[PDB]
């Protein structure tokens, strides 16, 4: 309280008689009438060449350069001035008109003095007196005003460099009135330190403490200037402290200012100042009474006259941060801070330091963000001229650096705190608080700002970081209050039936095992809160947009909070998995949606592959398995109801019935739902696929199989179209498995899901085949009926241009009398299939008719078995009558037709093949020999017959023989030597004289001009006969030796009976083309072995029955052994 009832005493003084209506100094050149010290700086006023000006109201004399270094007030002056002079009547009209000043600064503003009165709390009485009192203080002037100053020059810093060297010898003259003392010099230093007292006695506040810095020149060019100028000392600065201004024991640093225009300057001096003046002892310094002032005028404007309102003042330009209240309240503070020498900058720190107090109150951080820009750019910026670092310039403040950076400190960390809560302490709902937190975020930045550049401090806590964790703190908070407050919120909010906005359980304002719903509702309230950060807190906090956005770290932080919660939760649903499949998809949707909408696009989650869809995998492959169950019941109800209605083709044109479009549909269905997930790890969508590629399968198999299970059923005459069905069925599969395959990506599937879908391609193409063949089977019976009456029809045809006109009927008309049989089954039916098979259906249909048809008439028209019987074989004497000329022709004609039939003008089976069908080349094949020349029959059958020199089975002897082929030395014929040696091992210990004898035969075509046989000597009761004897069979000159083979025949010779065939062997001519010449023992057979196709010639061969070549190759062949002696039938 002792420094409060002071301060007013001395406001008063101040306000009472304001320095504002101070009266000017009236200075008219004047020569000096006595030798005269300038009153300022003290130069010789002496004559016209050391005029002044003397103030003709205060008779202060000065030079001219000095009148306005003259802040004295006129009046003052003068009655000191008239005091010093004796002229007591000036000096009483004097403080006359500083009593008329009083009284008009009174009656024209006494809501000063009132407001001062109210600010101190003092009653209008005591007021009253002190007010009079005060009058008295100034109307002592200062002839009743004295003091003792004791005065140490503490030191100097930044000082201005003045010397040959770049630098300065700097001391202080200090003068006060009459008395000039000075420090000892500080040689080199732009900062010196002196810390010297003086003491002064003044008799005058209007006196100045004339207080200059000057570089010691003590060299011939000092000695030289001190005759024109009175500063020799090269002025560094001064400061002139008007003596009013000093009050007890001051601490203080002064700017130093010019003299003159010659005069740089730089820097400033502390100066501790303790005075000690009479009627004020021990009074505080009038920094600290400023502080008291306008800290307790700051208290009662805020608290007492508003109520804690801090009224922010109007008001604007770069003067602005100097006016601190109403025009009142603002001239008290000015006014005592101007009579008592009190710095702006620190009348502003001051005042921030007030605000600072009210922070939180509107606008204000505003105002302090301003303020603090201001007396950071007084710090930063001001004079470039000075060698000193902001930092050590703001050191010299007299508020108190250390006293300031505690201030920034603490109210940084308020900020900070406030911050941390800033949606609470600053709701949307209000736009006004939003500007406040924008001002609050302004000032925190100012405040970095100033620490930057005025503390110079090189690692300042980066307000945007700063900043940003308070957002991460709000966030964590807001997280936390949403997180136990879900349903509440989502009630009011989102919910449109009202009965369900209420306090639903913390434990569902929170979460749940039991139901997903919290989860869902947290997500709305999370994009409620992100999009109120985008919306509101992004805009309002902008003042970083490259290093903070706050919809950005809503995002990141609120899914960060949520993911793990989330990623806990669903790992504790998998475990105890209450909720549904589809509940956790839902979520699951809900979830990617959040993800992908907010989350996805910042850079920290598009770095990744996202997280969430591991989480819910063993839900959606939980899901991915009831789906497969689902399908495999509804396949079964799909196919009862079709199987039911007898399999209907489903149009006319869907040549398929309803299962297959149910099942698909089911498929799809299925399927969709998982391509609509997206989800955005491939690996988990490639297990997706192979679960899902496996379901497909197993589907589409058992279809394929209930369907090939019953398909023979189906294959009964009444039905024909069932099967026709159930092939299109089969085969719409494959299309549908086609369209599903890439609609599983096709060959961007998964590779086990692919090839699993491969696999189930080629295996339902090969059902496809497969019922295709049963189909076409059940056709067969028919078939062979058909082309056994076709054959029935054409044994009526034979050789018949010797034959009637029913029968040497055309070509032609033969061929469709054969046909017609088959013809009345292949119109109908492949025009049926045509239609209701799809083409891929009738083409497999139709290539395993073709070939059954093929097959059927070689077999039961071409090769009929019978025709071994009737001419091959021993059972009828009959010619059998060949394929006659004609029935080679109508047979290679109705051929023609059937493959133009199964062609279809293009609609069957392609002409290329039909042409190169296996079975109608056979057929041909069998055909073409029937009407072949019998030397072409022989060549054929040596050609074919190659296992006729390979080792006889059940040999009966063998034969010694030495061949030789000569390519005859004579000719280029082929001749063929061979010595039968002799033969041994005969079975044939038989009931006589056996007379052995060996026939050699040659076989091969072009024969009928040569000698076909030889025959040795016999030899009597030998069973091991030597011969020696040399045959030389001709060959042709143009059939190869391969065309050829010897036949070599054992007898027994038997007049009167018959020569007994023993045994016989066959050598190959193919075989000598190589050895030129061979011994060889050759094995006799009981008969020749044969292949279909000897035996087919054969029975060709026979029927040519007066053919003289071919009746001695068919007796050659046909002979076998006559049985007896040694045995009947051989091995082949």
């Amino acid at each position: 309280e002792e420094l409060k009832n002071h301060v007013y005493k001395k406001t008063l003084q101040a306000l009472i008689y304001p320095i504002s209506c101070t009266t000017p100094h009236n200075f008219e050149v004047w020569t000096a009438t006595t030798p005269t010290y300038c009153y300022e700086c003290e130069g010789l006023l002496w004559g016209i060449a050391r005029q002044g000006m003397r103030c003709t109201e205060c008779g202060v004399k000065c030079h001219e350069k000095c009148q306005d270094l003259l802040n004295a007030d006129c009046l003052q002056r003068a009655a000191e001035k008239s005091s010093k002079h004796g002229a007591e009547d000036r000096t009483q009209n004097i403080i006359m008109v500083l009593k008329d000043r009083m009284k008009i600064r009174e009656r024209n503003k006494p809501e000063i003095f009132e407001l001062i009165q109210e600010v101190f709390a003092v009653t209008k009485s005591a007021h009253t007196q002190q007010m009079k009192a005060v009058k008295q203080s100034v109307l002592d002037g200062t002839s009743k005003w004295s003091a003792k100053i004791s005065i140490t020059v503490v030191c100097a810093q930044g000082l201005q460099a003045k010397d040959k060297t770049g630098s300065s010898d700097p001391y202080v003259t200090v003068q006060v009135g009459k008395t000039k003392k000075r420090t000892k010099t500080i040689y080199g230093n732009l900062n010196p330190v002196w810390e010297e007292n003086f003491h002064f006695e003044c008799h005058n506040s209007s006196d100045r403490i004339k207080v200059r810095v000057w570089d010691e020149d003590d060299d011939i060019k000092s000695r030289v200037k001190q005759r024109f100028k009175r500063e020799s000392d090269d002025f560094l600065g001064q400061t002139i402290i008007e003596v009013r201004t000093l009050s007890g024991e001051m601490d203080v640093w002064y700017n130093l200012d010019k003299r003159t225009d010659k005069s740089a300057v730089s820097g400033a001096i502390r100066l501790h100042i303790s005075v000690e003046i009479k009627g004020e002892e021990k009074v505080a310094p009038y920094h600290v009474q400023y502080t008291c002032l306008h800290e307790n005028l700051f208290h009662f404007v805020t608290d007492v006259q508003n109520n804690g309102v801090v009224k922010i003042p109007d008001a604007k330009g770069d003067d602005a941060w100097k006016v601190y209240y109403d025009e009142t309240a603002q001239e008290i503070v000015d006014e005592f801070a101007m009579r008592y020498g009190v710095e702006s900058i620190y009348q502003a720190m001051t005042h921030f330091a007030c605000l600072s107090s009210k922070y939180m109150c509107p606008g204000v951080p505003a105002v302090m963000s301003t303020l603090l820009a201001n007396i950071n750019a007084y710090y930063a910026h001001t004079t470039a001229s000075t060698n000193v670092s902001a930092s050590d310039r703001f050191a010299a403040s007299n508020f108190g650096k250390e006293r300031f950076v505690k201030l920034l400190d603490q109210l940084h960390n308020s900020l900070r705190i406030d911050l941390s809560m800033y949606r609470n302490n600053f709701p949307a709902s209000s736009p006004e608080r939003l500007q406040d937190l924008k001002s609050t975020v302004d000032l925190l930045t100012s405040i970095t700002f100033f620490r930057m550049k005025v503390q110079e401090l090189q690692s300042p806590p980066r307000a945007s970081q700063v900043v940003k964790d308070c957002v991460k703190a709000c966030l964590n908070s807001t997280y936390e209050y949403i997180f136990n407050n879900c349903h509440e919120l989502y009630g009011r909010e989102y919910q449109t039936d009202p009965a369900k906005k209420g306090e639903v359980p913390p434990e569902e304002q929170g979460p749940s095992i039991k139901n997903l719903d919290f989860w869902s509702k947290l997500i709305t309230l999370i994009v409620s809160i992100i999009e109120e950060d985008k919306n509101s807190y992004t805009p309002c906090l902008n003042q970083f947009p490259q290093e903070l956005n706050v919809g950005k770290i809503s995002a990141e932080v609120m899914w960060s909070l949520f993911a793990q919660d989330m990623k806990y939760a669903m790992e504790e649903h998998d475990k105890h998995r209450l909720c549904k499949s589809a509940d956790y998809m839902n979520l699951h949707f809900k979830v990617k949606w959040l993800y992908n909408e907010y989350v996805a696009e910042l850079p920290t989650f598009k770095d990744r592959v996202p997280e969430y869809p591991a989480w819910f995998e063993p839900f959606v492959i939980q899901w991915l398995d009831e789906n497969e169950e689902v399908s495999r019941d509804f396949l079964h109800g799909a196919l009862e109801r079709d199987k039911k209605d007898g399999f209907q083709q489903t149009s006319e044109h869907a040549l398929f019935s309803c299962s297959v479009v149910d099942v698909f549909s089911q498929l799809n269905q299925s399927f969709e739902i998982i391509k609509k997930l997206e989800c955005p790890d491939p690996q988990i969508v490639g297990h997706y696929m192979r679960r899902f590629a496996k379901t497909i399968s197993n589907v589409l198999l058992q279809y394929a199989d209930i369907v090939s299970k019953d398909f023979a059923s189906y294959c009964s005459k009444e039905k024909e179209k069932v099967p026709c069905i159930l092939m299109n069925n089969t085969q719409q599969l494959r299309v549908q498995l086609e369209k599903m395959f890439e609609a599983m990506g096709g060959k961007e599937l998964d590779a086990e899901a692919s090839g699993t879908l491969k696999e189930l391609q080629v295996k339902l193409n090969n059902v496809l085949d497969e019922l295709s063949h049963v189909f076409a089977t059940s056709f067969q019976p028919h078939i062979e009926e058909c082309v056994r009456q076709m054959g029935d029809i054409l044994s009526q045809v034979k050789g018949t241009g010797n034959v009637p006109a029913s029968a040497c009927s055309s070509v032609a008309q033969d061929a469709d009398n054969v046909l017609q049989p088959i013809m009345d089954l292949l119109d109908s039916n492949l025009t049926l299939f045509a239609k209701i098979c799809e083409k891929t259906v009738l083409k497999r249909v139709l290539k395993e008719l073709w070939k059954l048809v093929m097959n059927t008439m070689e077999r039961t028209i071409v090769l009929p078995p019978e025709f071994l019987s009737k001419l091959k074989d021993h059972m009828v004497r009959e010619e059998a009558k060949s394929l006659t000329p004609k029935q080679c022709a109508v047979v290679e004609l109705a051929l023609d037709t059937i493959k133009q039939y199964f062609h279809a003008g293009g609609v069957g089976l392609k002409k290329t093949f039909l042409e190169k069908s296996p079975d109608l080349q056979s057929l041909r094949y069998a055909l073409s020999l029937y009407t072949q020349a019998t030397d072409l029959l022989i060549k054929t059958f040596v050609q074919t017959q190659s296992a006729q020199g390979s080792g006889v089975e059940d040999p009966v002897g063998e034969v010694s023989v030495h061949v030789e082929l000569f390519t005859h030395p004579g000719t280029g014929e082929q001749k063929v030597t061979v010595k039968v040696v002799a033969a041994n091992d005969l079975k044939w210990q038989t009931s006589g004289i056996f007379r052995p004898f060996i026939e050699v035969n040659i076989v091969g075509p072009q024969l009928s001009d040569k000698k076909r046989k030889f025959a040795t000597k016999s030899k009597n009761n030998s069973w091991a006969p030597k011969y020696n004897e040399s045959f030389q069979f001709s060959l042709s000159a143009d059939a190869g030796p391969e065309c050829y083979e010897l036949q070599v025949c054992v007898k027994d010779y038997c007049f009167a009976r018959e020569d007994r065939t023993v045994g016989l062997a066959v050598l190959q001519l193919r075989e000598l083309a190589q050895r030129g010449s061979a011994a060889c023992w050759l094995p006799l057979g009981r008969r020749i072995h044969m292949d279909d196709t000897g035996l087919t010639v054969l029975r060709i061969l026979s029927q040519r029955s007066n053919d003289e070549v071919a009746k001695e190759f068919v007796k050659l062949k046909s002979d076998t052994r006559s049985a007896e002696e040694g045995g009947a039938a051989p091995a082949p």
